[PDB]
């Protein structure tokens, strides 16, 4: 709970009944994963980063567990080279970025 | 406090800074190796460099200390100048004013 960024911050998630590492990401919108099956319904969203667009697989009310705390939200899935854990669910597990 | 502001994630972290005698908004990007700010002028050596995110790479100008306010905070580092579409402020200046994440 609190984390300096000397190094990249990451943490183990829990998502689909697999351990995984994923980036605390404060300057992502979104949550975004590896090609990985998901227990439930997705559509189609475009998404941009640095250095253009990707499509990926939205799913919605998808249980995750962040560095043990349980969020139930949106994760993308797609060709990301890292997992990314973005706003949404930072905000669902309370976390800040602190001066 | 107003010194030290603790940051919510409802939306985008942006903040103003001061690079090479502008103000500009930036990102607090805890996931960025690097500081990346849209095309500007900048005094000094500079060397190419390929960085790469999400869609791919893009090519930058990397310049090394170089001295930039980040919410009134002083932090000097490397500096990447090129095609990105939002300035953002990389783990390499984060530490320089004492960021943290917290939960
Ligand atoms: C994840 C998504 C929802 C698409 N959002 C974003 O990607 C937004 C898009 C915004 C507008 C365009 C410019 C980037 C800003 C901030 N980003 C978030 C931002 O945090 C983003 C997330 C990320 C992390 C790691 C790998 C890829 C992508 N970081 C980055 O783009 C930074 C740029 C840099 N410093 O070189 N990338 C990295 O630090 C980085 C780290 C390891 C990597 C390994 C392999 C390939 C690339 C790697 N890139
Ligand atoms: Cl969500
Ligand atoms: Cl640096």
């Amino acid at each position: 709970p609190q984390i300096t960024l000397w190094k990249r911050p990451l943490v183990t998630i829990k998502i689909g009944g697999q351990l995984k590492e994923a980036l605390l990401d404060t300057g992502a919108d979104d949550t975004v994963i590896e090609e990985m099956s998901l227990p439930g319904r997705w559509k189609p969203k475009m998404i941009g980063g640095i250095g253009g667009f990707i499509k990926v697989r939205q799913y919605d009310q998808i249980i995750i567990e962040i560095a043990g705390h349980k969020a139930i939200g949106t994760v993308l899935v797609g060709p990301t080279p890292v997992n990314i854990i973005g706003r949404n669910l930072l905000t669902q597990i309370g976390a800040t970025l602190n001066f």
